[PDB]
């Protein structure tokens, strides 16, 4: 019974979209989630929206190990999130689309294991594999729905993940790309490695809203150039979650979240 | 439009310089009209008392970044009550003096560099004042950086190193560790790599948070030591830091009292303002 | 005197090794060290073993505690064993790595006794990190490896992450081009702080697997750690017993001396 938790689900909160809706703040051991989790169907899928900064809050402080929880909760098989972000290539233009397969880790203050502990729900160390952080199957439905709707589309990308909130020196921006860096931002770590933990099958649609600042000829990132390309394209994102959503709830899944929970199961030292 | 004239003495209808590292310009052959102030901000208390007066006519706040007996480790500097307390006292301009690593062969022992970039390697610091926890910084920031160095002075610092005929460099990418300890020599070498052309503990995230303040910030780096990556030299210590210091100080000092007067007669309505705008549209807010 | 702190002394703590055994609990101002110390003699080298995990994540180790704690005993060296993932095809899983460099990928872990809030450690410490392992124990250790006819690397960079996560790929291959060539979650802050005390640290890395940079090989897990050092344990546990009575006959009045210098000095007050 596939259930989908979506993070930066983009105007999906909508009468003529989501059915049966219905709105549910809760508690979790690691503490509130950033908002209420709306429940309802869309195309036939039970889904499950969650706005990750609330409607307020700097990516370092998000309770990622209370959003996550939450949905797992919940009963979610699958998370499917999106981000804005920057590029680090010439060739990922601002509105086009990302289905990134990898990251590269330079948050500084964010608690990444529920299994801390302190928490009696999660006790022991877990010390889960990373090698492939994103769900393989969804990864391959989105960059198909995206084909599908003829979209300016990558099939794969390394998300650097900076703490902020400021954005990236002009040296860092440099040195990200010769790291392997294809798209910056601040919120895929620890959202991804949680998910992990979790046995969740999770996966990010990430759009390009600038060329951070190591370009020539090209102006620099601020906020107010984030909010216009984001605006100018987040329809893109609606129409591929939107396309997504019901190829999800008809593919199989037992076998991938076996493995997952395999994984996440063995992963923990009591 | 408007001219700024002159008829008569009349006009129709303003700098302040906070020195961070102000070596040696505690003093009443240079300070005209000391006077001293300990301050609160809405983040604690600065690292020690603003020092107030006029060095060759303009106003300058002196703020000592380790406090009077350099008593804290550069992870525990309040960076935040430091650069709230200047931009309460008024203070347009920043200008400081920081010890540094050198990363390159180029850049030797008592040399000036005038940074234009930073790596961040640290992990334990507070780098916004917009942190959802204090009414006086509603909502959330993020500020560009770009260029995090006040162009303008970094200029008339590098036109004055020039004048002063000292060894200077008109760039430079300041890799930030964390601290105490200093660097590896594998870490040494991979900021080599990186790009990274001297090395220090203090540059974040005091950069960041003079440019969310509107601040028009710069950085006088003096060269201390080779770190550790060089053949037939000898590694860094706090004993060759400091004597290097000591050796050299002379030279910063010169450099920010020949510099003073020149950001006193140049025009800054314009940078100010677009710095002001910068950090304004930073502010994300419901 | 010669006191030698050795902490993940795999099998140590045996009647047949551990001569005139003795176990002591103890506090420091830091707190509780992860587990008591276990004193003896072991081929008549006075010893102390310490239990780096006691269930305890590495983020969360008391490194500033189980450092504090061995220098109070009077140790004057610690040998550490860690296992590892190999970072360089060269470097096969089973394989010994006298280490000689690092690099910090932590992020949230204490570096130095001299935080500040400690009567014990007044003042701010920047120790140097040139040559953080102990020149004169590394050379015992690759001598007495070769000896023994073991595997083994005489150099070697270790790359410390956070943890409790594995790296991603991405991080994987980034870690090889900085020039890491092993990666584990403790090594960082442990050198740093026995550096501190003036204490001679060295470590003998076992790599266990290729983490998860390589081809036509499977990825790390903790069930494949725990089976390659189980198949291998065997190895370090006969390096340290082979070591420990080469260090006991070893000169050391001058290296102890500049590492004494090298700590005072170290200290603005
Ligand atoms: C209300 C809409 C406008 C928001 S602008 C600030 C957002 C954008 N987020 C992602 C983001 C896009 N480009 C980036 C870059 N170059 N570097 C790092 N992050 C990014 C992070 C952040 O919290
Ligand atoms: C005035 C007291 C001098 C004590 S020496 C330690 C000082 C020097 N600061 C800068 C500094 C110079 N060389 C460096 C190097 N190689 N790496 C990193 N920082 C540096 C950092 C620190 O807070
Ligand atoms: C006895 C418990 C075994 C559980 S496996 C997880 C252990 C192994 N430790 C070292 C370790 C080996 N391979 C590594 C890799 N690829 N990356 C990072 N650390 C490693 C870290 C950690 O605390
Ligand atoms: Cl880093
Ligand atoms: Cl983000
Ligand atoms: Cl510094
Ligand atoms: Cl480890």
């Amino acid at each position: 019974a596939v259930k989908i938790g979506i993070i930066g689900g983009t105007g999906l909160d909508d009468p003529e979209i989501l059915e049966g809706r219905t709105e549910k703040y809760v508690d979790t051991p690691f503490g509130k989630p950033s908002d209420a989790l709306i429940l309802g169907k869309i195309k036939n899928v039970d889904c499950v929206l969650l706005a990750r900064h609330g409607r307020t809050i700097m990516p370092s402080k998000v309770n990622y190990q209370a959003n996550i929880w939450a949905l797992k909760e919940e009963g979610c098989t699958h998370v499917i999130v999106t981000t804005a972000c920057g590029s680090l290539r010439e060739e990922i233009q601002p509105g086009d689309i990302v289905i990134i397969d990898q990251f590269i880790d330079r948050t500084t203050m964010r608690p990444q294991s529920f299994y801390d502990g302190s928490h009696s729900c999660a006790r022991g160390v877990c010390h889960i594999p990373m090698a492939e952080p994103f769900c393989p199957k969804t990864r391959e439905v989105l960059i198909e729905t995206a084909k599908k709707l003829g979209l300016r589309c990558h099939s794969k990308g390394t998300m650097v993940t900076i703490e902020g909130p400021r954005f990236s020196s002009r040296a860092e921006s440099f040195m990200f790309r010769t790291w392997g860096a294809d798209v910056i931002n601040m919120t895929t770590v620890p959202e991804v490695v949680l998910a992990k933990e979790a046995g969740i099958c999770y996966a990010s649609i990430a759009m390009a809203t600038d060329y951070d600042c190591w370009k020539e000829h090209e102006e620099a990132v601020s906020v107010d150039r984030v909010l216009k390309t984001l605006k100018e394209n987040a329809n893109k994102a609606k129409s591929l979650l939107l396309t997504t959503i019901p190829q999800i709830g008809s593919t199989e899944w037992s076998e991938t979240l076996h493995n997952l929970k395999n994984m996440a199961q063995f992963s923990v030292l009591l």
